[PDB]
Protein backbone atom coordinates (compact mmCIF):
# COMPACT_ATOMS: atom_id res chain seq x y z
CA UNK A 1 0.00 0.00 0.00
CA UNK A 2 0.98 3.75 -0.26
CA UNK A 3 2.33 5.81 2.61
CA UNK A 4 -1.23 7.62 3.73
CA UNK A 5 -3.21 4.28 4.14
CA UNK A 6 -0.33 2.84 5.73
CA UNK A 7 -0.18 5.86 8.25
CA UNK A 8 -4.30 6.07 8.24
CA UNK A 9 -3.62 1.83 9.62
CA UNK A 10 -1.17 3.14 12.00
CA UNK A 11 -3.51 5.92 13.16
CA UNK A 12 -6.45 4.12 13.66
CA UNK A 13 -4.98 1.10 14.93
CA UNK A 14 -3.09 3.16 17.94
CA UNK A 15 -6.81 4.52 18.77
CA UNK A 16 -7.60 1.06 19.63
CA UNK A 17 -4.76 0.08 21.73
CA UNK A 18 -5.65 3.79 23.91
CA UNK A 19 -8.85 2.54 23.95
CA UNK A 20 -8.42 -0.53 24.05
CA UNK A 21 -10.02 -2.77 27.21
CA UNK A 22 -8.15 -6.66 26.72
CA UNK A 23 -5.17 -7.95 25.76
CA UNK A 24 -6.41 -9.26 22.84
CA UNK A 25 -7.47 -5.92 21.48
CA UNK A 26 -3.97 -4.88 21.85
CA UNK A 27 -2.29 -7.55 20.40
CA UNK A 28 -4.26 -7.74 17.15
CA UNK A 29 -4.08 -3.32 17.00
CA UNK A 30 -0.23 -3.98 17.57
CA UNK A 31 -0.26 -6.81 14.55
CA UNK A 32 -1.84 -4.57 12.13
CA UNK A 33 0.71 -1.86 13.30
CA UNK A 34 4.01 -4.14 13.00
CA UNK A 35 2.49 -4.79 9.15
CA UNK A 36 2.00 -1.52 8.20
CA UNK A 37 5.37 -0.17 9.56
CA UNK A 38 7.01 -2.75 7.47
CA UNK A 39 4.96 -1.94 4.10
CA UNK A 40 5.52 1.86 5.11
CA UNK A 41 9.50 1.26 5.13
CA UNK A 42 9.59 0.75 1.35
CA UNK A 43 7.78 4.25 0.41
CA UNK A 44 9.27 7.26 -0.50
CA UNK A 45 7.57 10.16 1.38
CA UNK A 46 7.01 13.07 -0.78
CA UNK A 47 9.23 15.37 1.14
CA UNK A 48 12.45 13.46 -0.18
CA UNK A 49 11.22 12.20 -3.41
CA UNK A 50 13.90 14.76 -4.99
CA UNK A 51 16.37 13.54 -2.94
CA UNK A 52 18.86 9.94 -3.39
CA UNK A 53 17.51 6.80 -2.41
CA UNK A 54 20.98 6.59 -0.31
CA UNK A 55 21.10 9.43 1.02
CA UNK A 56 21.38 10.06 4.52
CA UNK A 57 17.69 11.45 5.45
CA UNK A 58 15.86 8.06 3.05
CA UNK A 59 18.40 5.70 5.32
CA UNK A 60 16.81 8.09 8.73
CA UNK A 61 13.54 7.72 7.04
CA UNK A 62 13.75 4.31 6.84
CA UNK A 63 15.75 3.88 10.21
CA UNK A 64 12.81 5.52 11.87
CA UNK A 65 10.57 2.43 10.94
CA UNK A 66 13.34 0.30 12.10
CA UNK A 67 12.67 1.78 15.44
CA UNK A 68 9.05 1.80 15.27
CA UNK A 69 9.30 -1.75 14.54
CA UNK A 70 11.08 -2.48 17.11
CA UNK A 71 9.13 -0.38 19.78
CA UNK A 72 5.82 -2.50 18.60
CA UNK A 73 7.83 -5.58 19.13
CA UNK A 74 8.06 -4.39 23.00
CA UNK A 75 4.73 -3.64 23.18
CA UNK A 76 3.07 -6.34 21.17
CA UNK A 77 5.12 -9.20 23.49
CA UNK A 78 3.47 -7.13 26.71
CA UNK A 79 -0.06 -7.34 25.07
CA UNK A 80 0.85 -11.21 24.44
CA UNK A 81 1.78 -11.54 28.42
CA UNK A 82 -1.22 -9.61 29.37
CA UNK A 83 0.23 -6.83 30.73
CA UNK A 84 -2.27 -4.80 29.32
CA UNK A 85 -1.56 -1.00 31.29
CA UNK A 86 1.92 -1.73 30.57
CA UNK A 87 1.54 -2.40 26.43
CA UNK A 88 -0.21 0.87 26.48
CA UNK A 89 2.16 2.74 28.39
CA UNK A 90 4.71 1.52 25.96
CA UNK A 91 2.14 2.40 22.55
CA UNK A 92 2.38 6.05 24.45
CA UNK A 93 6.14 6.01 24.80
CA UNK A 94 6.21 5.24 20.62
CA UNK A 95 4.41 7.87 19.11
CA UNK A 96 7.34 9.82 20.28
CA UNK A 97 8.84 8.50 17.42
CA UNK A 98 5.93 8.53 15.17
CA UNK A 99 5.84 12.94 16.13
CA UNK A 100 9.64 12.60 15.41
CA UNK A 101 9.56 11.30 11.70
CA UNK A 102 7.13 13.78 10.77
CA UNK A 103 9.21 17.00 12.35
CA UNK A 104 12.21 15.71 10.08
CA UNK A 105 10.33 13.90 6.53
CA UNK A 106 6.67 15.14 6.44
CA UNK B 1 25.12 -18.29 -0.18
CA UNK B 2 23.16 -17.16 -3.03
CA UNK B 3 19.44 -17.06 -3.58
CA UNK B 4 18.68 -20.92 -3.85
CA UNK B 5 20.72 -22.49 -1.71
CA UNK B 6 19.11 -19.82 1.41
CA UNK B 7 15.64 -21.18 -0.40
CA UNK B 8 17.24 -24.58 0.07
CA UNK B 9 17.49 -24.19 3.71
CA UNK B 10 14.04 -22.53 3.98
CA UNK B 11 12.53 -25.50 2.05
CA UNK B 12 14.19 -28.21 4.31
CA UNK B 13 13.70 -26.52 7.78
CA UNK B 14 10.26 -26.08 6.94
CA UNK B 15 9.84 -29.75 6.30
CA UNK B 16 11.30 -30.28 9.51
CA UNK B 17 9.19 -27.93 11.49
CA UNK B 18 5.92 -30.02 10.50
CA UNK B 19 7.40 -33.49 11.20
CA UNK B 20 9.20 -32.12 14.15
CA UNK B 21 9.23 -34.30 17.35
CA UNK B 22 9.71 -31.86 19.94
CA UNK B 23 9.98 -28.11 20.58
CA UNK B 24 13.76 -27.95 20.28
CA UNK B 25 13.57 -29.58 16.88
CA UNK B 26 11.04 -26.92 15.77
CA UNK B 27 13.14 -24.00 17.59
CA UNK B 28 16.37 -24.92 15.40
CA UNK B 29 14.66 -24.81 12.36
CA UNK B 30 13.11 -21.73 12.92
CA UNK B 31 16.72 -20.04 13.96
CA UNK B 32 17.89 -21.82 10.53
CA UNK B 33 15.10 -20.26 8.64
CA UNK B 34 15.96 -16.93 10.29
CA UNK B 35 19.39 -17.24 9.35
CA UNK B 36 18.41 -17.73 5.51
CA UNK B 37 15.51 -15.15 5.51
CA UNK B 38 17.57 -12.48 6.58
CA UNK B 39 20.76 -13.88 3.83
CA UNK B 40 18.15 -14.01 0.81
CA UNK B 41 17.56 -10.24 1.21
CA UNK B 42 21.02 -9.61 -0.27
CA UNK B 43 20.33 -11.23 -3.25
CA UNK B 44 18.48 -9.77 -6.04
CA UNK B 45 16.28 -12.16 -7.67
CA UNK B 46 16.75 -13.36 -11.56
CA UNK B 47 13.02 -12.02 -12.75
CA UNK B 48 14.69 -8.78 -11.47
CA UNK B 49 18.34 -8.96 -12.20
CA UNK B 50 17.16 -5.85 -15.23
CA UNK B 51 15.50 -3.55 -12.93
CA UNK B 52 16.92 -0.61 -10.28
CA UNK B 53 17.82 -2.00 -6.50
CA UNK B 54 15.57 1.19 -5.50
CA UNK B 55 12.78 -0.31 -8.33
CA UNK B 56 9.12 -1.08 -6.21
CA UNK B 57 9.89 -4.32 -7.42
CA UNK B 58 12.99 -4.61 -5.36
CA UNK B 59 11.44 -3.11 -2.06
CA UNK B 60 8.88 -5.27 -2.48
CA UNK B 61 11.00 -8.42 -2.87
CA UNK B 62 12.90 -7.40 0.50
CA UNK B 63 9.68 -5.85 1.87
CA UNK B 64 8.81 -10.00 1.08
CA UNK B 65 11.90 -11.08 3.65
CA UNK B 66 11.14 -8.67 6.39
CA UNK B 67 7.34 -10.35 6.09
CA UNK B 68 8.79 -13.35 6.84
CA UNK B 69 11.43 -13.23 9.38
CA UNK B 70 8.79 -11.33 11.98
CA UNK B 71 6.55 -14.41 11.29
CA UNK B 72 9.33 -16.32 12.01
CA UNK B 73 9.95 -14.45 15.05
CA UNK B 74 6.14 -15.25 16.23
CA UNK B 75 6.59 -19.40 15.33
CA UNK B 76 10.33 -18.78 17.47
CA UNK B 77 8.74 -17.80 20.22
CA UNK B 78 5.57 -20.11 20.45
CA UNK B 79 8.31 -22.91 19.95
CA UNK B 80 10.38 -21.17 22.68
CA UNK B 81 7.50 -21.95 25.38
CA UNK B 82 7.02 -25.33 23.94
CA UNK B 83 3.99 -24.85 22.31
CA UNK B 84 4.84 -27.23 19.52
CA UNK B 85 1.75 -27.23 17.78
CA UNK B 86 0.83 -23.61 17.73
CA UNK B 87 4.14 -22.79 15.99
CA UNK B 88 3.42 -25.81 13.53
CA UNK B 89 -0.15 -23.62 13.17
CA UNK B 90 1.25 -20.99 12.51
CA UNK B 91 4.55 -22.06 10.42
CA UNK B 92 1.50 -23.24 8.30
CA UNK B 93 0.41 -19.57 7.77
CA UNK B 94 4.09 -17.70 6.86
CA UNK B 95 3.72 -20.58 3.55
CA UNK B 96 1.62 -17.69 2.41
CA UNK B 97 4.29 -15.33 2.36
CA UNK B 98 6.32 -18.02 0.38
CA UNK B 99 3.93 -18.61 -2.33
CA UNK B 100 2.96 -14.92 -2.57
CA UNK B 101 7.02 -14.15 -3.66
CA UNK B 102 7.25 -16.88 -6.00
CA UNK B 103 4.04 -15.60 -7.77
CA UNK B 104 5.44 -12.49 -7.88
CA UNK B 105 8.75 -12.77 -8.72
CA UNK B 106 10.24 -16.16 -9.13
CA UNK C 1 25.30 9.09 15.05
CA UNK C 2 28.26 8.17 13.40
CA UNK C 3 29.49 4.36 13.33
CA UNK C 4 32.54 5.16 15.64
CA UNK C 5 30.28 5.89 18.37
CA UNK C 6 27.40 3.36 17.79
CA UNK C 7 30.53 0.86 18.19
CA UNK C 8 31.29 2.40 21.37
CA UNK C 9 27.97 2.24 22.98
CA UNK C 10 28.07 -1.53 21.31
CA UNK C 11 31.61 -1.80 23.57
CA UNK C 12 30.50 0.07 26.36
CA UNK C 13 27.19 -1.90 27.16
CA UNK C 14 28.89 -4.71 26.48
CA UNK C 15 30.83 -4.55 29.52
CA UNK C 16 28.27 -4.01 31.67
CA UNK C 17 26.40 -7.05 30.19
CA UNK C 18 29.33 -8.66 30.95
CA UNK C 19 29.93 -7.77 34.93
CA UNK C 20 26.03 -7.36 35.87
CA UNK C 21 24.38 -8.65 38.38
CA UNK C 22 20.90 -8.86 38.09
CA UNK C 23 18.80 -8.65 34.68
CA UNK C 24 17.95 -5.20 35.01
CA UNK C 25 21.12 -4.01 34.05
CA UNK C 26 21.77 -6.82 31.43
CA UNK C 27 17.91 -5.97 30.24
CA UNK C 28 19.02 -1.60 29.88
CA UNK C 29 22.44 -2.47 28.36
CA UNK C 30 20.54 -4.91 25.25
CA UNK C 31 18.52 -2.55 24.76
CA UNK C 32 21.19 0.32 24.30
CA UNK C 33 22.63 -2.00 22.20
CA UNK C 34 20.19 -2.93 20.38
CA UNK C 35 19.53 1.05 19.25
CA UNK C 36 23.18 1.30 18.46
CA UNK C 37 23.33 -1.91 16.15
CA UNK C 38 20.10 -0.07 14.45
CA UNK C 39 21.63 3.35 13.75
CA UNK C 40 24.89 1.66 12.78
CA UNK C 41 23.17 0.46 9.91
CA UNK C 42 22.73 3.21 7.98
CA UNK C 43 26.50 4.40 8.01
CA UNK C 44 28.83 3.21 5.33
CA UNK C 45 32.41 2.11 6.58
CA UNK C 46 35.68 3.36 5.71
CA UNK C 47 36.43 0.19 3.99
CA UNK C 48 33.85 -0.25 1.57
CA UNK C 49 33.51 4.20 0.58
CA UNK C 50 34.51 3.22 -2.63
CA UNK C 51 31.82 0.91 -2.89
CA UNK C 52 28.38 0.73 -4.55
CA UNK C 53 25.53 1.26 -1.91
CA UNK C 54 24.45 -1.56 -3.96
CA UNK C 55 27.48 -3.76 -3.65
CA UNK C 56 27.72 -7.33 -2.48
CA UNK C 57 30.14 -5.71 0.38
CA UNK C 58 27.50 -3.39 1.42
CA UNK C 59 24.33 -5.60 1.72
CA UNK C 60 26.82 -7.93 3.80
CA UNK C 61 27.72 -4.95 6.10
CA UNK C 62 23.98 -4.40 6.54
CA UNK C 63 23.12 -7.62 6.69
CA UNK C 64 25.55 -7.92 9.76
CA UNK C 65 23.50 -5.88 11.56
CA UNK C 66 20.42 -7.50 11.22
CA UNK C 67 22.29 -10.73 12.20
CA UNK C 68 23.53 -8.54 15.20
CA UNK C 69 19.82 -6.92 15.88
CA UNK C 70 18.55 -10.59 16.10
CA UNK C 71 21.09 -11.90 18.72
CA UNK C 72 20.52 -9.31 20.81
CA UNK C 73 16.75 -9.80 20.46
CA UNK C 74 17.16 -13.19 21.65
CA UNK C 75 19.60 -12.28 24.53
CA UNK C 76 17.12 -9.38 25.55
CA UNK C 77 14.61 -11.77 25.84
CA UNK C 78 16.51 -13.94 28.05
CA UNK C 79 17.24 -10.89 30.17
CA UNK C 80 13.28 -9.88 30.04
CA UNK C 81 12.66 -13.61 32.09
CA UNK C 82 15.04 -12.69 34.87
CA UNK C 83 17.85 -15.44 33.02
CA UNK C 84 21.17 -13.10 33.73
CA UNK C 85 23.79 -16.04 32.97
CA UNK C 86 21.59 -17.67 29.85
CA UNK C 87 21.71 -13.78 28.16
CA UNK C 88 24.73 -13.34 29.15
CA UNK C 89 25.90 -16.72 27.78
CA UNK C 90 24.51 -15.51 24.21
CA UNK C 91 26.09 -12.22 24.20
CA UNK C 92 29.20 -14.23 24.30
CA UNK C 93 28.48 -15.49 20.77
CA UNK C 94 27.09 -12.05 19.98
CA UNK C 95 30.92 -11.52 19.80
CA UNK C 96 31.31 -13.31 17.02
CA UNK C 97 29.50 -11.12 14.78
CA UNK C 98 31.34 -8.29 16.16
CA UNK C 99 34.78 -9.42 15.13
CA UNK C 100 33.22 -11.68 11.81
CA UNK C 101 32.58 -7.93 10.23
CA UNK C 102 35.28 -5.98 11.52
CA UNK C 103 37.43 -9.08 9.70
CA UNK C 104 35.35 -8.16 6.69
CA UNK C 105 34.81 -4.28 7.14
CA UNK C 106 36.85 -2.74 9.46
C1 LIG D 1 8.73 8.04 9.46
C2 LIG D 1 9.52 6.98 9.68
C3 LIG D 1 7.32 8.01 10.11
C4 LIG D 1 6.95 7.37 11.23
C5 LIG D 1 7.88 6.56 12.16
C6 LIG D 1 5.54 7.59 11.41
N1 LIG D 1 5.09 8.37 10.37
FE1 LIG D 1 3.20 9.05 10.03
N2 LIG D 1 3.76 10.08 8.46
C7 LIG D 1 5.01 10.00 7.88
C8 LIG D 1 4.98 10.72 6.62
C9 LIG D 1 6.20 10.86 5.69
C10 LIG D 1 3.75 11.22 6.46
C11 LIG D 1 3.23 12.07 5.28
C12 LIG D 1 3.23 11.21 4.04
C13 LIG D 1 2.32 11.79 2.99
O1 LIG D 1 2.27 11.20 1.88
O2 LIG D 1 1.66 12.82 3.26
C14 LIG D 1 2.95 10.82 7.61
C15 LIG D 1 1.63 11.12 7.82
C16 LIG D 1 0.84 10.58 8.80
C17 LIG D 1 -0.60 10.71 8.89
C18 LIG D 1 -1.48 11.49 7.90
C19 LIG D 1 -2.26 10.59 6.94
C20 LIG D 1 -2.66 11.40 5.72
O3 LIG D 1 -3.78 11.21 5.21
O4 LIG D 1 -1.88 12.27 5.26
C21 LIG D 1 -1.02 10.05 9.98
C22 LIG D 1 -2.48 9.93 10.46
C23 LIG D 1 0.14 9.48 10.62
N3 LIG D 1 1.25 9.82 9.87
C24 LIG D 1 0.15 8.69 11.76
C25 LIG D 1 1.29 8.09 12.30
C26 LIG D 1 1.36 7.29 13.53
C27 LIG D 1 0.10 7.06 14.38
C28 LIG D 1 2.63 6.90 13.75
C29 LIG D 1 3.21 6.03 14.90
C30 LIG D 1 2.43 5.09 15.47
C31 LIG D 1 3.39 7.41 12.63
N4 LIG D 1 2.56 8.14 11.77
C32 LIG D 1 4.74 7.19 12.46
C33 LIG D 1 6.11 9.37 8.39
C34 LIG D 1 6.15 8.64 9.55
C1 LIG E 1 10.44 -13.55 -1.72
C2 LIG E 1 10.29 -12.58 -0.82
C3 LIG E 1 10.48 -15.05 -1.32
C4 LIG E 1 10.04 -15.59 -0.17
C5 LIG E 1 9.39 -14.82 1.00
C6 LIG E 1 10.30 -17.01 -0.23
N1 LIG E 1 10.91 -17.26 -1.43
FE1 LIG E 1 11.44 -19.08 -2.16
N2 LIG E 1 12.16 -18.29 -3.91
C7 LIG E 1 12.15 -16.93 -4.21
C8 LIG E 1 12.80 -16.76 -5.48
C9 LIG E 1 12.99 -15.41 -6.21
C10 LIG E 1 13.17 -17.98 -5.92
C11 LIG E 1 13.91 -18.28 -7.24
C12 LIG E 1 15.36 -18.45 -6.83
C13 LIG E 1 16.21 -18.80 -8.02
O1 LIG E 1 17.40 -18.43 -7.99
O2 LIG E 1 15.69 -19.41 -8.99
C14 LIG E 1 12.79 -18.96 -4.92
C15 LIG E 1 13.01 -20.33 -4.98
C16 LIG E 1 12.64 -21.26 -4.04
C17 LIG E 1 12.91 -22.68 -4.10
C18 LIG E 1 13.66 -23.37 -5.25
C19 LIG E 1 15.15 -23.48 -4.86
C20 LIG E 1 15.90 -24.23 -5.92
O3 LIG E 1 16.49 -25.31 -5.64
O4 LIG E 1 15.92 -23.74 -7.07
C21 LIG E 1 12.40 -23.26 -2.99
C22 LIG E 1 12.45 -24.76 -2.63
C23 LIG E 1 11.79 -22.22 -2.19
N3 LIG E 1 11.96 -21.01 -2.86
C24 LIG E 1 11.18 -22.37 -0.96
C25 LIG E 1 10.69 -21.34 -0.13
C26 LIG E 1 10.04 -21.49 1.17
C27 LIG E 1 9.80 -22.87 1.82
C28 LIG E 1 9.67 -20.28 1.63
C29 LIG E 1 8.95 -19.90 2.95
C30 LIG E 1 9.17 -20.63 4.06
C31 LIG E 1 10.12 -19.31 0.64
N4 LIG E 1 10.73 -19.98 -0.41
C32 LIG E 1 9.98 -17.94 0.72
C33 LIG E 1 11.61 -15.93 -3.40
C34 LIG E 1 11.05 -16.09 -2.14
C1 LIG F 1 29.60 -4.76 10.95
C2 LIG F 1 28.42 -5.33 10.63
C3 LIG F 1 29.99 -4.62 12.43
C4 LIG F 1 29.47 -5.28 13.47
C5 LIG F 1 28.40 -6.40 13.39
C6 LIG F 1 30.11 -4.79 14.69
N1 LIG F 1 30.99 -3.82 14.31
FE1 LIG F 1 32.33 -2.73 15.48
N2 LIG F 1 33.06 -1.78 13.89
C7 LIG F 1 32.60 -1.90 12.60
C8 LIG F 1 33.31 -0.96 11.78
C9 LIG F 1 33.06 -0.78 10.27
C10 LIG F 1 34.17 -0.30 12.57
C11 LIG F 1 35.14 0.83 12.16
C12 LIG F 1 34.36 2.12 12.43
C13 LIG F 1 35.19 3.34 12.13
O1 LIG F 1 34.63 4.29 11.53
O2 LIG F 1 36.40 3.37 12.45
C14 LIG F 1 34.03 -0.80 13.92
C15 LIG F 1 34.73 -0.40 15.03
C16 LIG F 1 34.50 -0.81 16.32
C17 LIG F 1 35.11 -0.26 17.50
C18 LIG F 1 36.15 0.86 17.48
C19 LIG F 1 35.46 2.21 17.65
C20 LIG F 1 36.50 3.28 17.51
O3 LIG F 1 36.77 4.02 18.49
O4 LIG F 1 37.09 3.37 16.40
C21 LIG F 1 34.63 -0.90 18.57
C22 LIG F 1 35.01 -0.66 20.04
C23 LIG F 1 33.69 -1.89 18.11
N3 LIG F 1 33.64 -1.80 16.73
C24 LIG F 1 32.97 -2.78 18.88
C25 LIG F 1 31.99 -3.66 18.45
C26 LIG F 1 31.25 -4.57 19.28
C27 LIG F 1 31.45 -4.75 20.80
C28 LIG F 1 30.41 -5.25 18.47
C29 LIG F 1 29.40 -6.34 18.88
C30 LIG F 1 28.85 -6.25 20.10
C31 LIG F 1 30.57 -4.77 17.11
N4 LIG F 1 31.54 -3.79 17.15
C32 LIG F 1 29.88 -5.20 15.99
C33 LIG F 1 31.65 -2.79 12.17
C34 LIG F 1 30.94 -3.68 12.94
CL1 LIG G 1 13.28 3.47 0.70
CL1 LIG H 1 4.62 -11.77 19.81
CL1 LIG I 1 20.58 -16.44 14.09
CL1 LIG J 1 13.60 -2.38 1.82
CL1 LIG K 1 14.77 0.84 20.52
CL1 LIG L 1 20.24 -5.56 3.22
NA1 LIG M 1 13.88 9.20 13.26
NA1 LIG N 1 18.07 -26.69 -6.35
NA1 LIG O 1 23.94 -22.85 -5.62
NA1 LIG P 1 -1.29 -17.26 -3.75
NA1 LIG Q 1 24.51 1.42 5.63
NI1 LIG R 1 10.52 -11.21 20.47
Amino acid sequence: ADLEDNMETLNDNLKVIEKADNAAQVKDALTKMRAAALDAQKATPPKLEDKSPDSPEMHDFRHGFNILVWQIHDALHLANEGKVKEAQAAAEQLKTTCNACHQKYR
